[PDB]
């Protein structure tokens, strides 16, 4: 699945990531799961 920063659409896994969340930029169509926690 997707690791980090890589991607979001959440298809059926493709982004993996319990502590983080999906991100989007600027562009707003290619979206990543980001960690907004910088806790983890």
């Amino acid at each position: 699945c997707v690791a980090t920063r890589n991607s979001c659409k959440p298809a059926a896994a493709a982004c993996c990531d319990p502590c983080a969340s999906c991100y989007c930029r600027f562009f707003r169509s290619a979206c990543y799961c980001r960690v907004l926690s910088l806790n983890c």
